[PDB]
């Protein structure tokens, strides 16, 4: 039958198994074609126009690469045929569960709509997957490729999602524990998918990418390591990895959470919170589902792609004159004012459940500076964002086993001061910006002033550019200078 | 103010104007973002996502980037801001009349659907920036800037379109007729729309672009021709600009006219005539107007994007199933089938009135082989191509003047033996495909009889696979040996 | 053993089998490293400072990339692990009989001081190879990985210099016959020491490439074709390989072939000349050989590299004061002066016999224009330069073999009619280069006087800038209007 | 006058004014042409074939950037062409002071061979360029075009080696500080030299450069900063400037200390130190110099190039065969063995005049394990490498000043905590590389012994592979736990 071939721009002429042709001809994965990557990142990075699917077919072609380098190089380790076309659709299909704007529809639109229910896109995913397999007729495609439905859509979805529940796996045993480290790694965050957004996003953003996933691949070793193998990194390239993380890190503060797209993407998503009683989308027997609710029917949540964006700008309903109003400030250009930029000091660090308040407390500080508009709580956004480097507040490299040279078999351990003086004494940090709704020369000053101030009542680090922006704020705190 | 700064992968930091900023962040200009560069190509391309906005900002930056080198090298022209200026918003504003999946629209819809009306992305694109001029209060911001608006916007039209009706121009006069060479070269083709394109097309297709536009500029001149001030090149630059046109036909074979892009272009464009009657789309005063109408009210076609396709694909009308099941078809990758490719012998061309002749003489030819179905007119699609060098028949580089590095300010002409004996002997020629509608195995072996007996019969170049797809029938042909 | 893994900037990470290493790891191979691919180049593209070592390395591996491809996708051609390596071995060492900047020894030099004797590069590495084997103990390294010595350095002599004399070859039979294609192809030209040196020489030069080395090889099968084992290609990739020989003809006009690099090659080659008589290079036994006869002794010419231009450079033996002189003039670049360009019409075609008259033949002509200084024969050069597309007067493409989609196994053949109108109508063609050793201003005119009669005397074609430099010659042609 | 293009791979096409031409094409400029960036790099990483003439022209050109870009923003500064031209000489010229093989020459040759002097590439490029003028008339040819010789050549060379003996400068007063930053900034480190080198030696290298220069030049500004012009930063880009420097850092671990080309440059030191009582190099009055003399003499010094490894590799001498064997031995590749890798902990630093005592220390180490063979202190070699940013234990960003939107003319400080928590909290630090000249199996083993005992007795961190290499060993140390 057919190998299609794919000219991809990043990896250049990917080959593409039939099976894998028939998962992504169906509506369930030709959708990520209507989904940004990088959803309002779009806005401030023009080349920046890329979607999930060509994404998703990069993450499947890694996939399959490193599975296939690992068996060559090992054949004792029994990888088939058929785990390496499992590999390969997990990778494929791992970002089916995305949402209109990617992160922003996960990331802050669902957490406001809808507060009660957890959802992830990991989640969506497998639901995502399930409907397409279903609704396509896959299961017989499978078979007849050598694939056992039963238990490869149970490792397929394990790979994407986590256990489904000792070893806690039912895909797949043990001795192929080193499989689940492929498309998602939750163990250390050593996964494909970085590898393919690192050079898809920087080949569209206009930054350069300084992480060589073909080095590691050829460095790469299955050991075990505590009864358990796992894929293990070369001594030596250490440094490598501590790098791959930096340049997350980079690709997060440059692009990301740049300042500009958050607001657009916080903007898209009040204007998607105003026009949810009223946009209908529909699913399963008939039934109408709204914005918040597709997530609950694979048939509706099918249809619920960046074109809500456009549905909403070019509606006519009176119903949707705020949503669409919102809509057309950011066509203007007319979006929120970014106020400033401050971190915590020392071990404090905030709460989720204190997100809320914090507007109120930027409104309730009292600047000695004459201001002819008082601005309310309604008028800021404070806007929190944890940046670490995957795991929360630990090192990622404390939980990578490597090899050496004269023993490739044997797994080892290596601590930070085996390594450098020169790196991150803590793995985690909190940005804070704060916005203004009120988009006014007067109201900005202002704005600026009430900032400030709320910056040294906390006590947070002094803004880069308080001195400038708030003059006679800076002198009363005694730790700025 | 100062410039807003904005990085592009293909030039890096651009600096824009705050005019340049005032005309983009419209409505008019914005709109460009939903609109593919390649259309259907990013249905064979996945790396093809780039819309038609970002070029836009590449041909605004590199038309600044050839009237300020002009400008610098020589002063006498007296090239001024304001002429810079103009420059730059005619090369920004030149895709403001582009439709849904761009060529798609002009070349394909549009002359479907109103052939009657004469329609081209130029004349929509002058409409749509007097729309933009007129919706934004631009005009106060051009004198604010020192543009005389009634002057410049008659400039920056006719760069757009050409003359509005020897001196054809109003606005400006033969001393600066060289700026009219810059952003749209109706004397012999080059321009900084194609310089754009080819580097940001190459970037995203995954293909790499031979021609260097950068030199180019470095060797531009200014020069007296036949009383006229045009750009010329040096000399021994003329390989390069053969080269130039060399790139432009490649890309067009191997991407712009790829043979399964072009039956997804058409596909779309069936599934839009299916839906002309019935999707409205609200324009100046309330009126209601047809995908087809858009173009006659500039605020209807404001809204006219891509989105048209997801509107019908998400539709749940009964009026528009015809539209959408094309539509599903075309996510389920159920393409009409490619039957192959021929061309004309000789002094034969074929007219464009004799297009729709050409299905009927499939179908009406009697291969001489016992067939268990036979096909009609309707189930063959023949897609005539022509592909020349941007001049019908002629040979661009008979337009263009050079300079000697002895006499820099003495423009000369160059003829095609003084360069080379390994160029092109034609300068166009006409590729015909052939595409069968039934899908199924027995009508694609009977559509491949037709077709080769077709070619035969009227003495077509021989199919390339032909001895494969038809051995029966090639035989017969005594030119085929 | 492992693998070394070497980073090359155009293939990334290149595994390399221990036996390569030791081939590697010797004088003879290590030689490459002084030895600049591109010769006189350096002196026009700053960029061009590579050495053949680095493009041996790159040939080696690609040879190695297309015979795992076409083993892997065609199990039934029976590559085995010793062909593999043996035609890495013949990809890594078919430069090592190159000279002193390269094209410059072979091409220039060698037929200058030794006439009477036929040298080929490909001879030369021949029998560096053999030297190479004998003089660091190889054959036995080859045992112990497999290989057969007697065979395979048969074969590996065979792929670098074809038959060393009804099936020609001895190192392997008929239904191997594809393996002598990919490392120098003498049926077509399309081989991997190309696709290197297209994309190494692009990345150094600062000119960006136009062939996909990696999508041919996709692409690439083998089939029975008369009765015998042949790589061929996908039929619709013949636009690709027509664009490759044009991508080729490219280099070879921007820069191989460029005015100012042969001048400098020619000054580089009168300096040699000049020095021959008195610089030593001891050889095998403590024999003395010269620059021209080091050819002779394998010892002698391991020591013959770029570093000849340096000893002559910083001589102070009064015997090599013409030559060291030669090589100053270069190093203020004082270099002869470019006259013109210009080509034979028609049948006329020049022979190599015939280069030495040619000076005299230009200082011959009579303009009639009264001229202060007159010039002599010797103050000419006349550089004859053949472009082809590497088979003369043939259509390389005519000996390329296909195959359709519908029937992979069944090798067929395509016209230039069935491809294209837009294509050469010639594959060969002469440039004629004239210089002047005089560089005054008054010899360069007078120069321009005399070329330019000369090439209307001739029937040659008209200078590009023949209206310019002699004003009073052109209008006596009547063919040039 | 017109300016020579030139095409740049790193910078593409390149304006030189003729002045630029006249110091370019010189012996002691074309010199460049003959010694390798990155010395012994080349030998590992085979892209990295380019000299120190094609980065001195991409300084030339960035200087160039950098000070036409500040004039054309900050008409204020009053910048002049004259400026300009001094700039871009400065730029091109402050690399004429390296010597063979770079880095190697002033990093290990000349503090061995000559321990009294005090000599640096800098003082070298001065000495050259004062050589450059004087030999070639280029005084006068300044003159021409504008510049005063005494005020500029001063002026050129206080920007290459900094104050000639409060304002400590002569060539231009306070008003024009902000052209001391440009060429070679001691005040920060931000440079155009490092932009040139981090571009061209990844393009080389085979790794992908994160920063950009043509960013930083687009936010770049001269503020007021205690009485003083200098150059500044917008505040927001502070992140890009830590990561500049974190590239420099990634490029000295990644290749320029990369372990085996460290040891390469050291064995060819040591052939150096062999072969410099009889090498005799030929300078002024007829005068003969030896390698490690002449510096003292710029006649000499100019013919002193990579060149003479390749003499010394093919001399005849008896007197040379000690040094021969040594780069003999290079090119077999029996190298000096890498034992290992190790830092000090805490307090510990080791000073320049202990790196003798260290190689006695290994070898008195008493590890207590049964060895067959015992090795001296002549068998271990130690490398002592200081990474650092730049400016020793300082931090280089609080030197660097930054300005705000708002008030783009006020200059201010941004300090650590006021960017990331994520940074480094040292900026300086010491790795000691241990390598064995035994090659033997049976000595290697011992020499990981002795280096493991040494590391513990030391309270040296524990080397990466020391559980493996010495298993008997690390048991003993607490802290490694
Ligand atoms: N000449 C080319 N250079 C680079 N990419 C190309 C070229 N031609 C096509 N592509 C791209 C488009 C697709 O992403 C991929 C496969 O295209 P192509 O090989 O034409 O497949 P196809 O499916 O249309 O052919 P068939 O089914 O006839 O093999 O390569
Ligand atoms: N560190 C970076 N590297 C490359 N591109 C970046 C970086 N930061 C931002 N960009 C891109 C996004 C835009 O296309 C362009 C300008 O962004 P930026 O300088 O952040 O503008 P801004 O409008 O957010 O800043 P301000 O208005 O504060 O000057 O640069
Ligand atoms: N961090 C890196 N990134 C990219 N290329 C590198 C890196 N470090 C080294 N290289 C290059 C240099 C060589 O071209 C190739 C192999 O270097 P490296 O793996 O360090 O080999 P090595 O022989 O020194 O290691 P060992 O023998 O200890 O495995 O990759
Ligand atoms: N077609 C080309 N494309 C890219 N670079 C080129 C090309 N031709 C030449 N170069 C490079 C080589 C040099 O680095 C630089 C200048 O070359 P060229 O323009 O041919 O200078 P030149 O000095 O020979 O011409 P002249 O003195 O006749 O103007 O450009
Ligand atoms: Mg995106
Ligand atoms: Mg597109
Ligand atoms: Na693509
Ligand atoms: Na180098």
């Amino acid at each position: 039958d057919t190998m299609k071939v794919i000219n991809d721009p990043i990896h250049g002429h990917i080959e593409l198994h039939p099976l894998l042709v028939r998962i992504i001809d169906t509506p369930q994965f030709q959708r990520l074609r209507y989904i940004k990557q990088l959803g309002g990142g779009y806005y401030v990075f023009p080349g920046a126009s890329h979607n999930r699917f060509e994404h998703s077919l990069g993450v499947g072609y890694l996939a399959g690469c490193l599975v296939h380098a690992l068996g060559e190089k090992q054949p004792e380790l029994q990888i088939s045929e058929r785990d390496v076309l499992c590999v390969q659709i997990a990778g494929l299909c791992r970002n089916l569960g995305h949402g209109p704007f990617s992160h922003m529809f996960d990331g802050r639109f669902i957490p406001l709509a809808r507060p009660e229910v957890k959802w992830t896109h990991e989640q969506g995913s497998v639901m995502m997957f399930e409907h397409l397999i279903n609704s396509n007729g896959i299961k017989p495609v499978m078979e007849q490729y050598g694939l056992i439905p039963e238990e490869d859509i149970c490792f397929i979805k394990e790979q994407i999602v986590g256990p489904l529940e000792l070893w806690p796996y039912k895909g797949r045993p043990e001795n192929k524990s080193f499989l689940y480290e492929i498309v998602s790694n939750k163990r250390n965050g050593i996964d494909v998918d970085k590898w393919d957004y690192f050079a898809r996003d920087c080949h569209h953003l206009g930054i350069q990418n300084n992480f060589d996933y073909k080095r590691f691949i050829k460095f790469a070793r299955v050991c075990e390591v505590d009864n358990e193998l796992r894929i293990c990194a070369r001594d030596k390239e250490v440094g490598n990895l501590y790098d791959m993380f930096h340049t997350r890190n980079s690709l997060h503060r440059r692009a990301y959470q740049h300042k500009v797209g958050n607001i657009i993407d916080t903007m898209i998503t009040d204007a998607f919170l105003k026009a949810d009683d009223y946009i209908e989308i529909t699913g399963a027997g008939g039934k109408k589902y709204r914005i918040s609710t597709a997530i609950d029917d694979m048939e509706a949540y099918t249809k619920l792609t960046d074109n809500i964006f456009l549905e909403i700008l070019y509606s006519t309903d009176p119903k949707l004159k705020d949503a669409r109003e919102i809509l057309k400030q950011i066509e203007y250009r007319n979006l929120f004012k970014y106020v400033g930029e401050t971190q915590p000091t020392g071990q404090i660090k905030i709460k989720r459940e204190d997100y809320e308040s914090l507007p109120k407390e930027v409104a309730s500080a009292k600047p000695k500076v004459l201001l002819d508009v008082k601005l309310k709580a309604e008028d800021f956004i404070v806007d929190v964002i944890n940046m670490d480097y995957g795991m929360q507040e630990k090192n990622p490299i404390d939980h990578v086993s490597f090899y050496c040279k004269t023993a490739p078999n044997r797994a080892i351990r290596i601590t930070k001061n085996q390594v450098s003086q020169l790196l991150p004494e803590k793995f985690a940090e909190q940005l804070i910006r704060v916005y203004c709704k009120k988009v006014d020369r007067k109201s900005l000053y202002a704005a600026r002033q009430y900032f400030v101030q709320w910056c040294a009542d906390r006590n947070f680090t002094k803004p880069q550019d308080g001195d400038v922006i708030a003059p006679l704020i800076t002198p009363q705190k005694k730790e700025w200078n």
